């Protein structure tokens, strides 16, 4: 109904990253989906500008766009990548790959 | 062309806040407009998940949405508000009201 985290399995070969990512083949990135219209939920954690823009968009829908459900906190994953030498190397904390929290911004 | 900060003057009476905000009558909130498609600019400061989602959306446009140009840093303003007593009170740093930086998230 509103801004929330939903599932999103990403295949690295489909996005053209299999050339430098050996493993894993796929991973769970999640995504943020849902509207930011009023009334909001108790755990949306919206900013005051997101609230203002939503109100302005309600009054002028053709001139001002809506606020967006977006990742507000990200989590790392581990990836096995080949470096310039070409040897499998483990990046233990490859930051910013998975959604931890969603929100209206 | 891409994700950037553009002007947005917000009238407090139009958004139904004039009941508790005496001054100012309007203020400059800015907004974030633009696409997040490739190729990106040098100052978009995108997250890796925003990059992954943009790639996945390119491959599956009907199943995965695009990343969004959103405020990544906010600035405060000062407002003159009437409190429960009804006396004009100055909120010097009313946080989160103006866009400082935009970005793809
Ligand atoms: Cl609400
Ligand atoms: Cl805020
Ligand atoms: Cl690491
Ligand atoms: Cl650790
Ligand atoms: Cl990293
Ligand atoms: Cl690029
Ligand atoms: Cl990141
Ligand atoms: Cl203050
Ligand atoms: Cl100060
Ligand atoms: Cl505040
Ligand atoms: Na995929
Ligand atoms: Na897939
Ligand atoms: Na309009
Ligand atoms: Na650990
Ligand atoms: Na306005
Ligand atoms: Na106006
Ligand atoms: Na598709
Ligand atoms: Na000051």
């Amino acid at each position: 109904s509103h801004c929330q985290k939903t599932s999103l399995r990403v295949n690295f070969e489909d996005i053209g990253w299999d050339s430098w990512i050996i493993a894993p083949k796929e991973y769970e990135a999640y995504e943020c989906k849902g509207g930011c219209f009023f009334p909001l939920a108790d755990d949306v954690t919206p900013t005051k500008h997101a609230i203002v823009q939503t109100l302005v968009h309600l009054k002028f829908p053709t001139k001002v766009g809506k606020a967006c459900c977006v990742p507000t906190k990200l989590s790392p994953i581990s990836v096995l990548y080949k470096d310039d030498m070409g040897v499998p190397t483990l990046k233990y904390h490859y930051e910013g790959m998975s959604v931890a929290e969603c929100g209206c911004r």
